[PDB]
């Protein structure tokens, strides 16, 4: 224990779900990798850390405790080695940019204007619950396979297994504080199991285009098919980040724009800055906050701290894109920042794989939401509610605008 952090004992899951950005400060300046006794692991919150941790030859991707107890073997966020790699060689396809740009104005543009045309003349809307998750999670289900599964359902269960995957709090002993709040996980693994074992069944016998089929068939011998056991958590791992974090990526690009009333004007009138306003956006509050983690494969020093072999480093991706060491004002949405690297993809042989696809899926929604409605207006009555530590985004997003 790290005597000059005693503070740290005090700070609490509940804080860090609410607004962990006080304390990441505060870690970022003391201690940029510093064992944080409620999450039971080192935590990395400036960029180089972060970076020097994801891209370190002497780190390996683990699964943080509460997303091994949600995800199981092998989520491919959490393995390495051959079973990683065939994990990516499974997914990649679809999402490889010269494949993304034959389809993803096709799959996305409908979807969004299906969405906005069931509230674009009401002068009203809640836009996380009305427009970005629903586009979000339709495009992904679509391309997945999960066309019959109901937007509700998708956005159900992302959120379940974001609170599984997040419920990390431990006590003094390193134990899961909440040992709970794995059930509801539980719960919408089988209710996932129900849905896409029959999709599965069928698939085996009948490959067709979507993106589960090709995970069952791709690279594998003639007849035979990856298990589904050996997919289903890599399918959990889609069936929460890929599902949420467009739709949070996209509500806090919105967020952040309404708070720049000006940018958010440039942007209506020139939606070529829409990547540029996103790409801000996922800076100023990343949706992979604090999700994904490395484990040390050997002994190693990182900010200072000396690491026994085996150590878990949590990569909170979402305070290293607030270092002021890189970034002015960080905490400040600016579409006319300078264009700078960031985290929010994370970094190295586990970052992101879906980067290109995510980052067109946010960008015609966003497009179509303001070809729709020039004139969006933030329902200032209250203030924009964020809630999470692991994944961070608007809990809700009311907008006006004259009709
Ligand atoms: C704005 C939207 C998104 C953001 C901000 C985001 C961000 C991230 C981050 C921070 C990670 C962890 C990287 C690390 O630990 O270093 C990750 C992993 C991953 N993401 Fe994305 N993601 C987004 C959307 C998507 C989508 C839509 C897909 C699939 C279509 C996807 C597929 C993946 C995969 C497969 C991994 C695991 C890569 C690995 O462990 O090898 N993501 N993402
Ligand atoms: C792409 O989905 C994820 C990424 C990182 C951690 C958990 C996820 O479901």
């Amino acid at each position: 224990e790290r005597p000059d952090l005693a503070w740290l004992d005090e700070v609490t899951m509940t804080q860090l779900e609410r607004n962990p950005y006080e304390v990441y400060e505060r870690l970022r300046a003391e201690a940029p990798l510093a064992f944080v006794p409620v999450l039971g692991s080192y935590v990395a919150s400036t960029a180089e850390v972060c970076r020097e941790v994801a891209t370190s030859p002497d780190f390996e991707a683990v699964i943080t405790p509460a997303g091994g107890r949600t995800f199981g073997h092998p989520a491919i966020i959490g393995v390495n080695g051959d079973i990683h790699a065939d994990l990516r060689s499974m997914v990649e396809p679809a999402l490889q940019p010269a494949e993304v740009d034959r389809w993803i104005d096709d799959l996305v543009r409908p979807i969004a204007r299906r969405y906005l045309e069931r509230f674009e003349n009401d002068g009203h809307a809640e836009l996380v619950a009305q427009y970005c998750e629903p586009v979000s999670v339709r495009s992904l289900g679509d391309l997945l396979g999960l066309q019959e599964v109901d937007s509700d359902k998708l956005r159900e269960w992302f959120a379940k297994l974001n609170r599984s995957l997040t419920n990390a709090a431990v006590d003094e002993n390193g134990e899961f504080a909440n040992p709970e709040g794995f059930a509801e996980g539980d719960q919408a693994k089988a209710e996932i199991r129900a849905v896409v074992d029959p999709l599965i069944d069928k698939w085996i016998e009948h490959p067709d285009d979507s993106a589960i089929s090709h995970w069952l068939h791709d690279g594998m011998p003639p007849g035979q098919t990856r298990d589904r056991e050996y997919i289903y958590p890599t399918i959990y791992v889609y069936l929460l980040g890929a599902m949420q974090e467009p739709g949070h990526g996209m509500a806090s690009t919105l967020v952040g724009l309404f708070s720049r009333p000006e940018q958010l004007e440039e942007v209506v009138d020139d939606p070529t800055l829409i990547p540029r306003a996103i790409a801000e956006g996922l800076r100023w509050t990343s949706p992979i906050w604090s999700a994904t983690a490395r484990i040390s494969t050997k002994p190693v020093t990182i900010a200072g701290v000396d690491l026994p072999a085996g150590t878990p480093v949590m990569l909170s991706y979402g305070s290293a894109n607030h270092d002021t060491g890189k970034y002015e004002a960080p905490s400040q949405y600016d579409l006319h920042r300078p264009p700078l690297p960031h985290l929010a993809f994370g970094a190295g042989n586990h970052a992101c794989a879906g980067i290109y696809f995510a980052n067109h899926v946010m960008r015609i929604a966003l497009e179509e939401l303001f070809e729709a409605i020039p004139n969006l207006e933030r329902d200032t009555r209250e203030g924009v509610e964020f809630w999470g530590w692991g994944f961070r985004g608007p809990t809700s997003l009311h907008v006006t605008w004259e009709v």
